[PDB]
């Protein structure tokens, strides 16, 4: 059904904005993405940048990914992401989420061929 590579992308890429326009945004795209549907998935980053340039990650700095394999990749550059993180009151089905918009660099893991993203690790 969903390959890794394409549930990474509808839970992580947002190529339509360059950054969340309102602090409403996490409320607004958890939803639309599924990320509220059984549960309310409690942290999810949004990466505002082409699916190109989230691509190219996976040939960058390599690094250890937090579950200790080592296919993961660091960007050189900083990327406009999105941070969610659910609010101490909310309570499926009512999810609640906070917004914070920075430019970081994103910690990816790529797998497959084409060797593309599939697991968002951290930001930093
Ligand atoms: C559909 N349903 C199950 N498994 C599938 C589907 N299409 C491709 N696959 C394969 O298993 C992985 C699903 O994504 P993850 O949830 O494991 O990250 C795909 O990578 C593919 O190998």
């Amino acid at each position: 059904k969903e390959t890794a590579a394409a549930k990474f992308e509808r839970q992580h890429m947002d190529s339509s904005t360059s950054a969340a326009s309102s602090s409403n945004y996490c409320n607004q795209m958890m939803k639309s993405r599924n990320l509220t549907k059984d549960r309310c998935k409690p942290v999810n980053t949004f990466v505002h940048e082409s699916l190109a340039d989230v691509q190219a990650v996976c040939s960058q700095k390599n690094v250890a990914c937090k579950n200790g394999q080592t296919n993961c990749y660091q960007s050189y550059s900083t990327m406009s992401i999105t941070d969610c993180r659910e609010t101490g009151s909310s309570k499926y089905p009512n999810c609640a989420y906070k917004t914070t918009q920075a430019n970081k660099h994103i910690i990816v893991a790529c797998e497959g061929n084409p060797y593309v993203p599939v697991h968002f690790d951290a930001s930093v």
